[PDB]
């Protein structure tokens, strides 16, 4: 079978494994800090390098894939802390999208909201134009940041959050697993048909953004990942 | 939110957290051996000793769950390598069944295959009594061996299996994500209602079996869970 | 090594992690309500439910432990302020004992003050027949409320209190920090060689008792621990 | 009773409440990284600026304190994982000792080893020089990085380490509770007399060193401190 396999214990800049799009940044520490606390709209978003084969053309088979990493978001004065993280599947050619304005875009969408990716936010603001609950939460988006599907959760300043991702293809199911400051798992799966959403190769990556008043440090620091095609 | 969390990197005989069943007995290296490879029918079974509460019958809220734990299986002369392991959710008075004939039954079910109790199994052996494919595999079983589910694996003797398993109580699916020797992965996922399968209070654990011509070692070696209910 | 680690945020009265014993009662808002304000000689336990084996016979090893918990004690018309909060080590089968008069006796001792246990008491009331100092103190108990040795302390109605333990089983040292409403910390440490006074398996938990005309709130809000027995 | 108590969650490169020695820097996610991976014999030390009384030379009173701080240490291509942080209390003119060599020394002593100081070391290195033992350790030093005494320990690249310490001036005892990845906790206490070894008004703090070939990430994440002494 085809198998795709990777772990970042650790990020650097001047590594080709990685893409580096908008305001990117890799800290001294490994960490990768996508949004930049000094800019207006802030956007910023990282991914493999490498394009993942997740279907086939020729057979119809779909990837399984099971991937986990960690990031943390912290609050800083005098902004509210936003926007979000979203770790997200798209077209090998996917970009920042044109005149982005940051913000509950997560870096992903236009205005409107829509663009054309499949991925899990971590929504830390509440943009009522996107139909986001009340509170913060996590979500499954796919090709809009007006998720399919959303469950309570609360970004906690500071903490090192770790997410669990499982794609199993024959069910075509997206299950997410994550932590939490105090000890509990928050849970959420959808039903979700890359095939027909997404070609047959594929980018995966993380993205982040900031509004005027809306800023935080987003920071990505580790990420493994496996997906496996039964070819033929 | 009602938590219960745990993570065993290694396991002892004295540890009151852990429930014995059966055959079952701790290696100087810490790991489990589920089974006795010189008795008939053997069945060892280790049940996390603290009884979680899936679901609530004044709410109705189901809990969701993510554990990770790796295995080894490892064939012996002059036995059939089998039978396999099951990791298993049952109510918490659960025992070995009453005049176990082990071997395909796993340790959880009767002779028929029936039983109380859902689970995911690591198959290493054809019973046809049990409709079983004719390979290795990895099952999703719901009261019986005969699995609701199941998908092509390979159990390497000698080999270190990692497993991630994620319950989603709002869709009430059973991810689970086996990661190989050879470095592919494999997945499986089943809508499983718990709440209408198992009382609000169960257990967690591993089961392992073997027949009179049909033995191996069966280990455990680490255990990691995380199961959450929402309250008040 | 054998780790055991939990963290009640809040509590809940199906959790079958906790252990109640007498008068104890849950509160809506999650904390813990220990004494029944409106009984005589009221007792009320709380115990985590599973056994923690605190040393091994075979090793002779003994486990370390960091503990944090945060209680609140409130006064109430018309009854004396009493008689106050002992957190307790004591062997797996511990209940109130018989004919318990509650008051000085905080739960875990018989009328002269006797007991198995070990624990760090909160006293709110001077006792002169357990030796009580005159003023309200923190107190290190050996199998009896006539403390070991105490520290001026002081409770203030209503005041939420966060307490730090640490038990070095290499030095036997039990080392207690309380941060009180006005910031300060009180402290108190003592030897106690836990191995000696109590048996390899034992319950950690929280006490409170009252009188006829001595009564108050005594509320558990949170706790967190963890302990780790080195295994060789 | 006169009580020092602060909290950083996050620190700041222009808040006058810390003094900066060496190569010490904050990044942009508000962490301290004390030391420059691009540096020989590295050094950067964080010193909280108000000084702090810890005894009395009217009374002979000593305060106790309950301090709680996290930390980070991730190794990089292609130096050795070293030397390690300590937490230390010092006269309040302490600086990085002359000419160091850092390594070893950890920043707070000369070649010898030898410095004004008391405090808990995450040792990374084994100097035999310096006695350490074999492995990865936390250690109480006195004027020396010859610990007085040292418990094993181990260094997870990448991990975030809570540490709690609780000085008891009745006992005269230093309590150190460390909180490892695998989720075992480490611990180690000592007798340290602070008014026989160090000055009525200390600064507390932490340093890091690294030397040509021992380098990697030393980060201090927060830091919580209170202490009490006692006026009479
Ligand atoms: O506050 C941060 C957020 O900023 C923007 O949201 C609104 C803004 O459109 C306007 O309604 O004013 C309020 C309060 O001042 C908010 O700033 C972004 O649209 C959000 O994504 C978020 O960053
Ligand atoms: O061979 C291991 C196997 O033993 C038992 O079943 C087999 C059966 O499938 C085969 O046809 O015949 C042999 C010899 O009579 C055994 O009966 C167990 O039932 C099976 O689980 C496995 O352990
Ligand atoms: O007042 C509350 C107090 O009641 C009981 O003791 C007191 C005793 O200290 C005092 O001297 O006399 C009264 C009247 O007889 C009570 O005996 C409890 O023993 C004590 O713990 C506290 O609850
Ligand atoms: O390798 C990092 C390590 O370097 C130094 O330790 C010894 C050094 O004293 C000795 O002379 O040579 C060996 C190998 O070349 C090591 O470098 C530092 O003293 C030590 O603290 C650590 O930083
Ligand atoms: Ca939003
Ligand atoms: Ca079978
Ligand atoms: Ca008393
Ligand atoms: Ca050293
Ligand atoms: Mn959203
Ligand atoms: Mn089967
Ligand atoms: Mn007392
Ligand atoms: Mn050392």
């Amino acid at each position: 079978a085809e198998t795709v396999s990777f772990n970042f214990n650790s990020f650097s800049e001047g590594n080709p494994a990685i893409n580096f799009q908008g305001d990117v940044t890799v800290l001294s520490n490994g960490n990768i800090q996508l949004t930049n606390l000094n800019k207006v709209n802030s956007v910023g978003r990282v991914l493999y390098a490498m394009p993942v084969r997740i279907w086939s053309s020729a057979t119809g088979n779909v990837a399984s894939f099971l991937t986990s990493f960690s990031f943390e978001m912290k609050d800083i004065k005098d902004y509210d802390p936003a926007d979000g993280i979203i770790f997200f599947i798209a077209p090998e050619d996917t970009q920042i999208p044109a005149g982005s304005i940051g913000g509950g875009t997560l870096g992903v969408s236009d205005t409107k909201g829509a663009g054309h990716f499949v991925g899990v936010e971590f929504d830390t603001y509440s943009n009522s134009e996107y139909n986001d609950p009340p509170t913060d939460h996590v979500g499954i988006d796919v090709n809009s940041v007006d998720s399919v599907k959303t469950v309570p959760w609360n970004s906690v300043s500071g903490a090192v959050v770790k997410v669990t991702v499982i794609y199993d293809s024959s069910t075509k199911t997206l299950s997410v697993a994550v932590t939490n400051d105090n000890g509990d798992i928050t849970t959420i799966a959808q039903v979700v048909d890359l095939k027909a959403k997404l070609p047959e190769r594929v980018k995966f990556g993380f993205s982040a953004s900031g509004s005027l008043g809306g800023r935080q440090i987003h920071l990505i620091r580790s990420w493994s990942f496996t997906s496996t095609l039964i070819t033929t």
